């Protein structure tokens, strides 16, 4: 019923996910866990499918890759789904570093992080707010854009999220990937994931993973497109989860006025950062 | 009902497996197939389980690894089971090179062959003849030993089998392994299989494969011990498939007289061969 967001340590989150944090400090990480970390709508489902295939030598995605802080009225908790989970475990989270279960850092769990350009994230997040009913109603795109720029959306600021994890990468095992690089050359990025997780697969098998993990395929696959969930939960008729999967599509939504204001605000928040994003390709 | 063996191109075989050869020249091999080749009771099930785990990133074994020439009164044909089989395929065969579907050689299919010392093979084969009722009754061990030395058992001569494939290894991709080496150092042999099939797995995961593919484990696992099959097919009460899994246990069955005769006969059949087997460890 589109419940307002709950702030936690300065971070606004889905009411339910906020409640799920208590049961969350009990969580104990294993040395062989693989943590998939991302700001919302940055390629989480995409890299999850890739990692899952890899872990199977080549049920829906949300069952195979437990969502750490997950929790919803008529659905099993993220930590629940993780109980019936044998090692090695693939985990998923969008949690900022201030809310991340300390155990993951203490065990040096390998992290595959994916960052996506902020403009495409914003548009993708606006449409998701519409279809996923656990989120407060977004309002107009104009108002949502403002909330997104002020980090007044679920999981907080995108600017801080991509920067903190980028910095964490200096003293913690982290493979920091870019949604755009994955778009441009999927095989290249999958090979980087294989090497990073200490695995190898014949060229032929990787080429097959590239075909099956393409937007087109993943949009048909009911195990990856989230269509098996209930309508009053996610209304694919409003906006499909597998919306467009493009890089640079934000140009058909941002007005010139909004783009000018966003860029100015951006340069100001990404000043001292060495992170470089490309909004096209 | 213990039907006599059928000779084919000079090779005696299970009546049913003989019949299964016709439907067999229709078989078409793919470039990515992986062929597990062995003379009977040489570690086929063992290396099959290992390869299957590898192919899954770490149903019973006979369903997951189709048995090429398989065929039995109340059970689906080997090529049948292979129809519902997606690439990449793991295949199993005990066929001598004269009966091997040419397509496997023409496609350069990777072969993992396992050889075991003849004395342990003989004893293991004698007990298998007893429990598996598709084989003619073995008779006494004394008589079986003689039949085994004369290649008058299913799949013919062991001497020729281990030599021809050893030679094939010079002009065809073949990883020739020894049952004994696998006993002595399983991790070492599994790493050789990984490299050979162009795969890689973290050390920790391989150590886990070594534990689960040990004789003890595989003897409990109903998916690998063949206990789900029907009794009038295989009578585990007569002799369990997972008998002992030892190297050098042939000393408790061979009499000194039989051993002296076997050695003399052996030196004569393995003369010009560079193959070296160790009957202990
Ligand atoms: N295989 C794939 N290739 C490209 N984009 C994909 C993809 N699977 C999902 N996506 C896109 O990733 C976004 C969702 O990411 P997440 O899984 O983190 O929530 C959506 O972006 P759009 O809204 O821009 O289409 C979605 O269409
Ligand atoms: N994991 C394992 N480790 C050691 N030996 C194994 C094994 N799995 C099966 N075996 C042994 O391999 C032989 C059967 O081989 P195959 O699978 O080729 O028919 C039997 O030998 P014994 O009769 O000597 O015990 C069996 O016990
Ligand atoms: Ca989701
Ligand atoms: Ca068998």
């Amino acid at each position: 019923s589109r419940p307002p967001l709950e702030y936690v340590k300065g971070v606004p989150l889905i009411k339910y996910f906020a409640e799920a944090l208590g049961p969350l400090q009990s969580f104990q990480a294993r040395p062989d866990d693989l943590l998939i970390s991302t700001y919302p709508k940055s390629g989480t489902t995409w890299v999850s499918q890739i990692l899952d295939m890899i872990y199977q030598g080549g049920a829906p995605i949300f069952m195979r890759v437990p969502f750490l802080e997950f929790k919803v009225p008529g659905i099993p908790s993220g930590m629940e789904t993780l109980k019936n989970t044998p090692a090695p475990r693939l985990l998923k989270t969008h949690l900022p570093l201030a809310l991340l279960p300390q155990t993951l850092l203490d065990q040096k769990v390998k992290v595959v992080y994916v960052a996506r350009n902020a403009k495409d994230v914003a548009v993708s997040y606006y449409h998701f707010y519409h279809m996923a009913k656990v989120y407060p109603h977004p309002g107009t795109w104009e108002s949502f854009l403002e909330k997104f720029m002020a980090g007044e959306v679920s999981y907080g600021s995108w600017y801080q999220h991509v920067q903190e994890w980028w910095e964490l990468s200096r003293t913690h095992p982290v493979l920091y990937l870019f949604y755009e690089d994955m778009k441009e050359n999927p095989k290249r990025e999958i090979q980087k994931i294989l090497e990073f997780v200490g695995r190898s697969l014949p060229e032929e098998t990787v080429d097959l993973m590239v075909e099956h993990t393409s937007f087109k395929e993943m949009k048909k696959n009911p195990m990856t497109n989230y269509t098996t969930v209930r309508r009053e939960f996610m209304d694919h008729s409003i906006s499909p989860f597998m919306r467009k999967g493009m890089a640079g599509d934000w140009k058909t939504t941002f007005t010139v006025a909004q783009n000018e204001r966003f860029d100015a605000d951006y340069a100001e928040k990404m000043a001292g950062c060495s992170l470089s994003f490309r909004s096209e390709l």
